[PDB]
């Protein structure tokens, strides 16, 4: 009959063979990224809509200006109530407001975006479709898997256990096109975050931080070519209790090797198109520890494998 045949379309398009591993994967990041949100807030993340984001956002302009211009807090204080009270915090209320502050209220708006564009279509589906991006599974039995591994596996400075437990192919649709592959010394790197940005970072793609008037090669992507510098960055997740960490075809092409630190960078050097915090050398005067790889545009990066490892503890 009519609704019958309609019903039959809904099992047949909802039921998209999919690896169970990608499926894990895809719950927790959503998992993770919401448990990051309920760690602070009040309101469940449902209930917010777009509205008040979107509001939430531009109030922060405003307060962000003030504070360049030299307001009193009394008038930051007013402002900042309003904001609360579209997105409502628990715990102590910081009463001091910051170039800081902002930029951290500033991300936890756009988590809070990306989690109603998601909350429509099964939860699992959705979730990936959310993402726009291909996710593929890849088997031990694979050679690629060992390929991987061993990329992974060779610049190891620490020697901690590394359990390399799942591996997945992963490549943005807009990036790949966009992605400068002409410019020249196209090789893969080491790209460390936490587990609750991943969502974020499979969405939109790696962008450039907010400056500020963290990163000691001012506001780019940072990289590495080993791993134990990255597990300094990725820690571990909360939901499942993984590091997860991004192999990425980085174009950096000509690249300064730098010694000094420079926070002044808003973008790269002249005549270079990346920055090399050159780690420190047996007799060799840096004040970079770790190899730290930069470069300060969203198509100089394309993603291509996402790590799923755990440390001893």
């Amino acid at each position: 009959s009519e609704q019958l045949q309609a019903l039959l379309l809904e099992e047949v398009m909802n039921s998209s063979t999919l690896s169970q591993e990608v499926s894990d994967l895809v719950e927790m990041i959503w998992a993770e990224a919401l448990g990051h949100l309920e760690h602070m807030l009040l309101k469940p993340v449902n209930r917010i809509s777009l509205n008040d984001v979107s509001k939430a956002e531009g109030i922060l302009l405003l307060v962000k200006a003030a504070l360049k211009n030299g307001e009193t807090a009394e008038q930051l204080q007013k402002m900042m109530t309003e904001f609360y009270r579209l997105i409502p915090h628990k715990g102590t209320m910081p009463k001091e407001v910051n170039l800081g502050l902002l930029a951290k209220k500033a991300d936890l708006c756009q988590l809070i975006r990306d989690m109603v564009n998601v909350c429509e279509n099964p939860p699992s589906l959705a979730k990936y479709r959310a993402l726009r991006c291909k996710i593929e599974h890849v088997e031990q039995n694979t050679e690629e898997f060992l390929r991987v591994r061993k990329e992974v596996l060779q610049n190891h400075h620490s020697k901690s256990p590394v359990d390399v437990l799942q591996i997945f192919r992963v490549g943005r649709v807009n990036e790949t096109t966009e992605f400068l592959s002409k410019l020249g010394n196209v090789r893969p790197l080491l790209h460390g975050s936490p587990v609750q940005n991943i969502v974020g970072i499979l969405c939109r793609g790696l962008l450039l931080p907010k400056v500020v008037e963290v990163g000691n090669l001012g506001s780019g992507i940072y990289f590495s070519d080993s791993l134990s510098t990255s597990i300094k960055y990725s820690h571990p997740g909360e939901t499942d209790g993984t590091r997860l960490l991004l192999i990425c075809d980085v174009a950096l092409g000509k690249c300064m090797d730098l010694h000094e630190k420079d926070f002044s960078l808003t973008e790269a050097p002249p005549g270079y198109d990346s920055v090399h915090g050159v780690s420190q050398t047996a007799s060799v005067t840096t004040d970079f520890e770790d190899d730290e790889f930069v470069v300060y545009k969203t198509n100089q990066v394309k993603m291509k494998y996402i790590i799923k490892f755990s440390m001893p503890g």
